[PDB]
């Protein structure tokens, strides 16, 4: 697994409320976080799927 699937999710500067998808490798799962809208990382996921298909194993 890539090692930004090891960052901590980034809520970032911006003001919005997107619900994204981050990869939790304590839990070793997809979870939700609250985005802000601008300057993404790369451990944000639109969807569960991509989100486990990148970072998962089980």
């Amino acid at each position: 697994r890539p090692d930004f699937c090891l960052e901590p999710p980034y809520t970032g500067p911006c003001k919005a409320r997107i619900i994204r998808y981050f990869y939790n490798a304590k839990a070793g799962l997809c979870q939700t976080f609250v985005y802000g809208g601008c300057r993404a990382k790369r451990n944000n996921f639109k969807s569960a799927e991509d989100c486990m298909r990148t970072c998962g194993g089980a």
